């Protein structure tokens, strides 16, 4: 451990091994100085034009912190076309993290000569938060990831929290964490930081698609013994009067068949098509929008529970807030075109689930009688009934991995809406913060706290590895499947390869349920 | 020297057979000041030159 000689090596690299598969990926990354290592409080109130739904009450703090939440740091696209060709299923089972190489610079500015040399003695503090007494930030989709990309070079996001509010003024039950109060390890240059974490059981992912639905799981070939009610007005003309007729379930009338189970459950929403002269002519896109209500605010249901998006021959439509969306390369922030976006499609799910733009189904409303005619009724909430079953919305190379499931005294099915795996003690956290080095003191003394600094700024490497578990492929079907695959004919440029100006992209959202299973 | 290859085309545009080669993907060794690297290889069986 010396200033003449590194700490670590370059590993980036994927092992396959049967039933297992260990990645390992390898970045560059710099941290600046946030806030000019200050805490700040930060507020948002009902004046103004803003409206109550969007207010806030929080903190932010000079520390950064890591997120790899996110599955395109792990996969090359080639193992991830690997992944979904030949696997049932795969979950993760552990994991180490690994810092080294950490260089600190200073930066001196005088008329335009801005000149940047080394700092052999200062530190950096990095600590990792096992017991979970922080707010967890990590899995709510926030950028600053490891890019796809091994040769690109990040930068670090800034961690601040948020607490109860009433307005823009806080409560008595608002909470302050003042993150020097917890231990951490100093590094100068020289030094390295490494942990190992060990993931709890889950259940397994289900990348795969039944080829078999609900409504015909019978025998095609034999009648039923078991009757339904099929007539009550007889058919002799119009001098018609009241009966009972019956019939057994055969193969022309498999609407009619009893059955074991029912679909999934519904939360409806509303349509939207991607040929702009079908819509209606007004902005709907708030004022009709499905929301939950919670202590007089209204919140985006996005995406909602896991429902299908679109039914046969259908492709063009879609729910309005129930999809994930994902923007291409140098999209823009504000107001992007549909030419600029990337939707993507559930309709794998179609064979349990209902469609997210339909009803569930029609029930009674009255009592029928002789002078009465019978009413129906169309639910378009409904909850969970017994025996129902469902399939969880599918991953992506883009999208999330895990998320924290919140410390209450009851939950039902705890799997994210936003897709993954559903985690009581996720990953911890990893804080990284320059220490700050006074400028030049007084030579008298002064009660008040130093406020001139010199202006720092670090960098170094990070070695993420994660170790999956494979569940492998066994069916007995016969004509050849479905698989991931390329374009065969010519184009302009390579997919998930580089420009001609050195700028890396992604072409399409890629699912993962590609294989079939019987139900 | 710069390291640059070749592979398929038709034209200026490439087919669909073609391939990219990332070269951070392979394990390297990094050496500061005052590191070295080193290897030994071995040729296979050869028939003489005739240099006659």
């Amino acid at each position: 451990d010396g200033v003449g000689s590194s700490s670590g090596n370059w590993h980036c690299d994927s092992t396959w091994l049967g039933d297992r598969v260990i990645t390992t990926s390898t970045r560059t990354w710099a941290l600046p100085t946030y806030n000019n290592h200050l805490y700040k409080q930060i507020s948002n109130g009902t004046s103004g034009g803003a409206t109550n739904d969007n207010t806030y009450f929080g903190y932010s703090t000079p520390w950064g912190y890591f997120d790899f939440n996110r599955f395109h740091c792990h996969f090359s696209p080639r193992d991830w076309q690997r992944l979904i060709n030949n696997n049932w299923g795969f979950r993760p089972k552990r994991l180490s993290f690994k810092l080294f190489n950490i260089q600190v610079k200073e930066v001196t500015q005088n008329e335009g000569t801005k000149t940047i040399a080394n700092n052999l003695t200062s530190t950096i503090q990095v600590f990792t938060d096992s017991e979970y007494q922080l707010p967890y930030v990590l899995g709510s989709a926030h950028q600053g990831c490891l890019p796809p990309f091994p040769a690109d070079v990040f930068m670090i996001p800034q961690y601040g929290y948020l607490t109860l509010n009433n307005g823009s003024q806080a409560v008595g039950r608002s909470s302050f964490y003042c993150l020097e109060y917890f231990p951490s390890q100093m590094l100068r240059t020289g030094n390295n930081f490494q942990f190992t974490y060990t993931f709890e059981d889950v259940p397994f992912h289900s990348s795969y698609a039944h080829s078999q639905s609900l409504d015909r799981l019978m025998n095609p070939l034999i009648d039923q013994y078991l009757y339904y009610l099929s007539r009550t007005q007889t058919t002799g003309g119009t001098a018609n009067t009241q009966t009972l007729g019956f019939s057994q379930g055969g193969p022309n009338t498999m609407a009619n068949q009893a059955k074991n189970w029912l679909p999934g459950p519904c939360y409806r929403q509303q349509r939207v098509s991607t040929t702009t002269g079908q819509n209606n002519n007004s902005n709907f896109a708030w004022t009709a929008g499905t929301k939950y209500h919670l202590n007089g605010r209204n919140s985006l249901a996005n995406p909602g529970i896991a429902m299908a998006t679109h039914k046969d021959d259908e492709e063009r439509f879609f729910p309005s807030n129930g999809i994930l969306i994902f923007g291409k390369q140098n999209a823009a922030r504000d107001n992007a075109d549909y030419s600029d976006v990337m939707l993507t499609s559930e309709e794998e799910i179609k064979t349990t689930n209902p469609v997210a733009t339909e009803e569930y189904g029609i029930v009674a409303d009255n009592l029928q009688q002789q002078n009465t005619a019978p009413q129906i009724g169309t639910v378009n909430s409904q909850g969970a009934l017994p025996g129902m079953v469902w399939q969880n919305r599918d991953v992506y190379l883009q999208g999330p991995i895990w998320a924290k499931i919140p410390h209450t005294d009851g939950n039902f099915h705890p799997s994210p809406l936003m897709g993954g795996f559903g985690l009581k003690h996720p990953p911890p956290q990893i804080l990284i913060k320059n220490t700050p080095v006074p400028a030049d003191p007084p030579t008298t003394f002064n009660q008040s706290k130093l406020n001139s600094f010199i202006t720092q700024y670090s960098t170094g490497q990070v070695s993420v590895e994660i170790e999956w578990e494979l569940q492998k492929e066994n069916s007995k079907r016969w004509n050849p499947e479905i698989q991931y695959t390329s374009n065969y004919y010519k184009s302009t440029s390579v997919d998930f390869a580089v420009n001609t100006e050195g700028v890396y992209s992604e072409p399409r959202p890629i699912g993962t349920r590609y294989l079939t299973r019987n139900l």
